[PDB]
């Protein structure tokens, strides 16, 4: 059996989503323990939907059906199904929770539904629930009901440790929530009070979320429903009296002016605290709740400017010297002018601080110098402000305030000390820019328009930079001194640099690259490169990975043209190269054997070239992987082996191929990985099956071609049928063509 | 009936076949009797005999151009018989020879791109008629070919040739015994480095003159280079010209000139442009006698004289410039200096016709702005790529073009209808200060594209040039904060703030477009490519002028999502627009009631290049003046069976690149206005008879469906006689309406089948 409509994988899960099915599959293989049917077009779930399938104790339904309108669940449905731990049920516009689920449930998502009652009846019998989701049911401005809860509906659940319940229309907490939560989410549940008694018995959570209840709506993204005046959550005192263990709290957008100290008295253990969106410029000047908080590691204060206001400095309460445990501290969008080494000195002894987040406040000048005065910052994150030369659309499993993706790209953090200067005016760097600041390793300076000549001296003064990106700038390399200061440097990256190489009239020198006896990657990408002034070639001895896509080597490598037939010839340590989005059309013999021998990786994808000489693949005997895909190749050679010994992933995705020539899918032993999706297949001959021997064949893709369904077929199908161990992804989509009453069906459901 | 495989155009005189691009391999024996022209170039002919033509004696032009595309073969004699062939183009056909036996009715002959190194009187010495002969292209650069023999008098006999073009051959010297019958002759780029008495010194009819190229100046070439020994320049005989006294045109682009004889110009009365760039005259710039020879010039290319790696504080333009009484334009790219003050172009100021002055490309860091004022009449003030800051086929090059600049208009024409103009695009005036736009002419067209700014316009940014008629503020970095923004421009016609997405993309910033309402006259605003999807309180865009709106690359997707209503009525206070343009803003379907409240008003909707799967046909009700609409590039599968219950306005519907696989019946049924439907690249199997059925006749003219894969049965029988019974119905690119199946029809035009 080769497994169909699903591909069955073992790390044992039957993947079957995104794959237009309209009714659950009866081919589903008896051993399968969970089964992903999420993104088809099912309409309808039974008690025979699943039977003959017991051992399952995980079913995704989510996102069912699509397009062209709910999820029918009869009563019971699935209740036969002893073993059924997880039952993911996300977004299939259901008007209740389905009824009579089996008492094995321990995991069940509800997001994204028309729920609006949660009862007893569909619920309390789920003594077994560890994980409950109900979130985004009734929101923004959809067209629902108030939830209503039954009174004590979550008392009988006495195992259970998550609750969420975000994004729905609540008004109060519910009351006779089981003592064993450990994470509960109210987020935007338009609940304006919180009593003492809401949380007096939950003594094991550890994170609570009531964000979003009295919103700061002002320049909201999304619909933004505040409380009465705008006023604030409001927060009984003791309200957290028995919250011993919280770890977690999470209070953004909340409308809050005032923090009560005496809420974190008890709460000896807290570590990330939430307090973005709110209107607390003045607690953080005078906030005696930061004297409450010796173990927090993580505080984010972003977006609490006051409206209209662009005051000169940031005003940091001494108070900050008591967040003995802090590591990182997000500062975005308080809006001030300059930040003076004076602003920050509360900060400066924290032993633990190693991330600072300024992004966009509008900074136009900073004191670098204070930087050095911390005990220990690896990431100043100074991203989208004003520094200037020194002289449904929400993933409801996100966090909804922020983006969570590391600050600074890890590739580049994972060198040392980073200074992300990104989506600045810092035009031009003069001789005193980096003076005062720590080791910098990771330097961030894209997006600053910055159109001088680099020359040599301009990082001078942190000459440690291992990882440069100097991307989307209007860099003007007219020297062939520039970045050589940087001895150490690893990695660098020029890409959407147009602005100059794109003026066949002024000056282009590259040759700087050279210089470099540690550099290991190289991005030239989306740079237009046409014309080089005197010196022509790329040299280096140590770069492994070139990227030299969104460039014009049709131009450079005009059949008219001698002068670049040697370009990447001098890197002599190349193992990656990267031609994609040149326009070529085809590349002369000359200079594609003037490639590095040393290869193993080359992509020239999303070009146009309409021949390819599959002998040159004689000169490259480390060549692994060949990427032609989107090009308009017709012609495959016939004797592969004659040329590589070294192949492994042939990818021809998206070309003109119609013809498999004698035994091709044999040809190279060494060959594992052949992609011929979306060519112009008809049928795979016999005499392209015959084989010598055996090969290494792994996986083979044909998805998108158009195929004749005759029994011109059949061997093909044998062949399938008789090679097991070559995988086809994608059988759903490996489609006749041909004929009429065959056309739209997958090869593999013929007779 | 219905040509095939060509298109035929009735024109005037002419009767034109366009056949091109077309994958034929032969000549095709089934065009038109009546045909007079036949386009044949880019396909993949390889022969021509005298069979090739046989039935089409009408013939008076052809075009062979680049074939075979993936060299042509033609037959001694070939297009002999063809007693009324003028014009022949074989370009790009890789010939190593001029054909044998041409007609002698020829007048115009394209041999440019071939490998054609010996020119003789066999080729072309019987061709008396000829007035164009283009020899251009067939060695050049680092070609494997060789040098060209031409054979002494070879052109004598063509006592009629006005146009000859040897350009980008390697001649070495100008051939002897030319006809005096020429008007033009082009010999850039021919390695001829000495210029005689005797050269040109019977060609008086003359007016134009190419010597570029000769000597090159190669320092910084974008192609392979050959200077003369040393750098030397071309060598121009005192009285090389003194014959020459109708010549208008003279090109001594790229000769290493460093000195410039006046007395080259004595006998040059009509000379009207003088193309002098990539030279080595900054010291003749400054000083130059010649210029006092040139009183009709109107057009002065100066354009890269730039000294290698010097960047003087000044330009110094001879005072002499101001002899130059007849001059339009003056082209002075790539001098390269610092700073331009208002006595360096005293000499400039008393001409009474120049109107554009071009100093792009010279890293320029200063301008005294007043001094433009001071001229006479300039409407074109050409600063673009300087460093001005805030005040305190297959072809690389394209044989039929100029090869040492760009010939587009320097402003964009819309623009320049206007008035004035004042380009400063691509500097670094990245905040426009009070001051900035003091002492101005009342600039009318004002390009600030890619400067870099990131200011809040807040109103009075443009008070001193308060009649900009069109502002393009592209590709800069605007923070939109400030509800006056531009509206001291009362008279604003058209503004162009497109690639702006910088700001626009972060959610947390404010975001202001109030604007736009304060414009009594805008027609026109581009919005494109912003990232717009949140606004902050006004989350409206309204006009009670605007003909025009660009919404491209937006993001209409999170604006309308269906738990939002705040943006469902953002359109619909553009009270008086016609052209709405909602491509690429990643759309899956349009609510219903947003659709609604677009304008009533509109004439064209484009929607092309979303993701839409659904479209709602009905309410086209409430659009009794939309006459396009464009659904190219979407996800739609479905057609509506009753379009004429819903729109009795709409003349163009274009549905290429979908998922459409059923035309229903009757589809166009009492459609009675549309006259272009596009169902090219769909998904369409066949199509049956009642699909096309109309009893009231149809204005329908034009009807795309190449790409589709048709299923060539027998089922496919009643859509080509639908096509042979409504010949008015043009339906394009025949040969790409193909079978897919079955097997042996596959890859056959549908026209094609018995
Ligand atoms: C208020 O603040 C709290 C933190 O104090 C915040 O709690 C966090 O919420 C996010 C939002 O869901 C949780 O993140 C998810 O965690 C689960 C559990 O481990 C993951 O499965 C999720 O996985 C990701 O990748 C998956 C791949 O399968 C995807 O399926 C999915 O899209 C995700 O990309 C995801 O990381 C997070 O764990 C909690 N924090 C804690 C400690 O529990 C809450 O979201 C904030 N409130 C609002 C309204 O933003
Ligand atoms: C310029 O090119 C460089 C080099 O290719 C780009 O950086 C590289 O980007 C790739 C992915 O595009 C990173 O690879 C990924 O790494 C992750 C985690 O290790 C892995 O999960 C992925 O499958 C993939 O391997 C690669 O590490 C990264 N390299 C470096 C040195 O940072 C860069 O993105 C390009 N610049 C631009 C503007 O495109
Ligand atoms: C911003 O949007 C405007 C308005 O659509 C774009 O300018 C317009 O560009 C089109 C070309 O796409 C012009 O129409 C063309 O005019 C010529 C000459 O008459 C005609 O030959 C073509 O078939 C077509 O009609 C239109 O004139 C022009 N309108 C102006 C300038 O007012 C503008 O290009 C867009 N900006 C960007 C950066 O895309
Ligand atoms: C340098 O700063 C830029 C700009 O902030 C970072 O680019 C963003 O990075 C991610 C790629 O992971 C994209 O999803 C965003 O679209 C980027 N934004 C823009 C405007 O380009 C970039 O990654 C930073 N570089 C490093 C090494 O951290
Ligand atoms: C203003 O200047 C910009 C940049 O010079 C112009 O953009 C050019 O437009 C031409 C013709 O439309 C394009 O082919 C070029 O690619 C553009 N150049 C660049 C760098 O983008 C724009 O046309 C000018 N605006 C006006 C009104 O003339
Ligand atoms: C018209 C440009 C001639 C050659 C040239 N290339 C460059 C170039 N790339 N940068 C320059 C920066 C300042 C001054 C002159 C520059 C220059 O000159
Ligand atoms: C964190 C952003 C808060 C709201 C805001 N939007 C903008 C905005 N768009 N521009 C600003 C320019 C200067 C100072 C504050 C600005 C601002 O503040
Ligand atoms: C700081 O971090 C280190 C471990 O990463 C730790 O041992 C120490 O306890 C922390 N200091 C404080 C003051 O919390
Ligand atoms: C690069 O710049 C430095 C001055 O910064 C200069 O000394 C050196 O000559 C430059 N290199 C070249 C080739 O001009
Ligand atoms: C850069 O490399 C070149 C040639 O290999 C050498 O002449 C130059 O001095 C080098 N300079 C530095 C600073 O690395
Ligand atoms: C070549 O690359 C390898 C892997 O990066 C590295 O070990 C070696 O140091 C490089 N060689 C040279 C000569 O720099
Ligand atoms: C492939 O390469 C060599 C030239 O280096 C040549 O001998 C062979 O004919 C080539 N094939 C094609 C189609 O050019
Ligand atoms: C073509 O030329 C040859 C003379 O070589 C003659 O035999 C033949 O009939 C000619 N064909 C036509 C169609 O004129
Ligand atoms: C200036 O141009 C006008 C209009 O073309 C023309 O009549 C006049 O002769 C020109 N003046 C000079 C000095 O050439
Ligand atoms: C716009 O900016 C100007 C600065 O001149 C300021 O006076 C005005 O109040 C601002 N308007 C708004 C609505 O912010
Ligand atoms: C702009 O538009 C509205 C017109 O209703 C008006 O309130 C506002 O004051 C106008 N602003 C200016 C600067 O003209
Ligand atoms: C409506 O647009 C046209 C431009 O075609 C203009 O004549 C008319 O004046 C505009 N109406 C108003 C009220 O601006
Ligand atoms: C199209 O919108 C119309 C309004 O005429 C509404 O009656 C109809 O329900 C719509 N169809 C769909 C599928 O939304």
């Amino acid at each position: 059996s080769r497994s169909y409509p699903c591909d069955e994988k073992k790390q044992v899960i039957a993947e079957c989503s995104n794959r237009r099915l309209q009714e659950v599959p009866q081919t589903v293989g008896k051993y399968v323990t969970e089964l992903d049917l999420s993104d088809n077009f099912i309409t309808h779930i039974t008690n025979e939907s699943f039977q003959g399938l017991q051992n399952l104790t995980k079913i995704n339904l989510n996102h069912n059906p699509n397009v062209q309108n709910g999820l029918n669940i009869t009563d019971g449905a699935f209740l036969n199904l002893k073993n059924l731990r997880e039952l993911l049920l996300e977004d299939n516009q259901l008007p209740q929770i389905p009824s009579g689920l089996p008492e094995s449930l321990t995991e069940l998502s509800l997001i994204q539904n028309n729920i609006y009652n949660i009862t007893k009846e569909g619920i309390s019998r789920l003594i077994n629930l560890k994980n409950l989701y109900l979130a985004w049911n009734c929101y923004f401005n959809k067209v629902c009901e108030k939830t209503n809860i039954e009174d004590g509906v979550f008392e009988t659940l006495t195992n259970l440790e998550l609750l969420s319940l975000s994004f729905n229309s609540l008004s109060h907490v519910p009351p006779k929530l089981p003592s064993s939560l450990r994470k509960l989410f109210l987020s935007n549940t338009q609940i304006k009070y919180i009593s003492e008694e809401d949380f007096k018995g939950l003594i094991n959570l550890t994170l609570l979320d009531l964000s979003g209840n009295c919103p700061r709506c002002f320049n909201a993204p999304f619909p933004c429903v505040p409380c009465d005046g705008g006023a604030s959550i409001n927060i009984d005192r003791f309200a957290f009296q028995n919250l011993t263990q919280l770890r977690y709290l999470n209070l953004s957008s909340t409308s809050l002016r005032k923090i009560n100290a005496a809420w974190f008295k008890n709460m000896p253990h807290l570590k990330v605290l939430d307090l973005e969106f709110n209107y607390l410029v003045g607690e953080i000047a005078s906030g005696a709740f930061l004297t409450m908080l010796p173990r927090l590691e993580i505080l984010d204060l972003s977006f609490n400017y006051i409206k209209g206001s662009y005051p000169q400095h940031i005003n940091i309460s001494r108070n900050f010297s008591k967040l003995l445990s802090l590591r990182a501290l997000h500062l975005r969008g308080y809006v001030f002018q300059e930040l003076r080494e004076d602003d920050f000195q509360p900060l400066m002894q924290l032993p633990n601080l190693s991330t600072i987040n300024l992004g966009i406040n509008f900074i136009k000048q900073i004191d670098f110098k204070l930087f050095q005065n911390f005990s220990n910052l690896e990431i100043i994150y100074l991203s989208e402000n004003r520094i200037s030369p020194l002289v449904f659309e929400f993933d409801p499993h996100s966090n909804f305030y922020h983006f969570t993706r590391p600050l600074i790209k890890p590739q580049c953090a994972a060198y040392g000390k980073a200074l992300d200067l990104s989506l600045n005016s810092i035009f031009f760097i003069g001789p005193n820019q980096f003076e005062n600041l720590p080791d910098i390793a990771c330097l961030n300076l894209s997006a600053n328009s910055n159109a001088q000549v680099l020359s040599g001296t301009e990082f001078s003064a942190i000459p440690h930079v291992k990882y440069l990106d100097l991307t989307n700038n209007r860099l003007d390399f007219d020297n062939a001194s520039a970045l050589t200061e940087l001895s150490d440097l690893e990695v660098l990256d020029l890409s959407y640099n147009s602005h100059y190489f794109r003026i066949a009239g002024v000056t282009h020198h590259l040759e700087f690259i050279q210089n470099f006896t540690n550099l290991k990657v190289l991005n030239l990408s989306h740079n237009n490169i046409y014309t080089l002034t005197d010196k022509y070639n790329l040299e280096s001895k140590s770069l492994v990975e070139l990227v030299f896509s969104g460039n014009r080597l049709d131009i450079l490598w005009n059949d008219d043209d001698n002068r670049y037939i040697s370009i990447f010839k001098g890197l002599k340590n190349l193992t990656r190269l990267d031609l994609s989005l040149n326009r070529l059309k085809h590349i002369p013999n000359e200079a594609f054997l003037n490639l590095p021998a040393s290869l193993t990786e080359l992509h020239i994808n999303d070009n146009m070239l309409k021949f390819f000489n599959w002998t040159l693949l004689q000169q490259f005997p480390r060549l692994e992987l060949l990427d032609l895909r989107g090009n308009k190749l017709l012609f495959l050679t016939d004797s592969l082996s004659d040329f590589t010994s070294s192949l492994r992933t042939l990818l021809l995705s998206h070309n003109r191929i119609s013809h498999l020539p004698s035994g091709f899918l044999s040809e190279v032993s060494s060959l594992k990985h052949l992609d011929l999706s979306s060519n112009l297949l008809k049928t795979i001959n016999k005499s392209a099956l015959e084989t010598k021997t055996t090969t290494k064949l792994s996986m083979l893709e044909l998805h998108g071609n158009p195929f004749e369904c005759t029994c011109d077929i059949g061997d093909f199908r044998r062949w399938m049928d008789e090679h097991l161990n070559v995988k086809i992804p994608r059988l759903v989509d490996v489609i006749c063509a041909s004929p009429g009453d065959q056309r739209g069906k997958s090869i593999v459901s013929l007779e």
